[PDB]
C-alpha cells in the first residue's frame, strides 16, 4: 500500500534497478522497484516500518557517488 511506498530521487543517471534494490535492503525487504530516467524511482517494501526506516535512516545516503532524497 501507500504506507509501504517510498519515492527515491537524486540517483546517478547510470544507477540501475539492481543496484538501488541492493542499497535499500538496508531498509527492509523490497517488493517493488521501478526506476525512471534522471535518477528517480518508486519503491515498495513489505512493511510500513521498512518504508519508514528507508526515509528516516537512508535519507541523504550515498549511492554510486550520488546523494539520495527519499520521501
Amino acid at each position: 500500500g501507500s504506507h509501504m511506498r517510498v519515492q527515491v530521487s537524486g540517483m546517478s543517471d547510470e544507477t540501475t534497478w539492481h543496484t538501488l534494490k541492493d542499497h535499500l535492503r538496508q531498509a527492509g525487504e523490497v517488493t517493488f522497484c521501478k526506476v525512471f530516467s534522471g535518477g528517480r524511482a518508486v519503491v515498495e517494501f513489505v512493511t510500513p516500518e521498512d518504508a519508514a526506516r528507508a526515509i528516516t535512516e537512508l535519507q541523504a545516503s550515498e549511492l554510486e557517488g550520488a546523494t539520495l532524497f527519499l520521501r
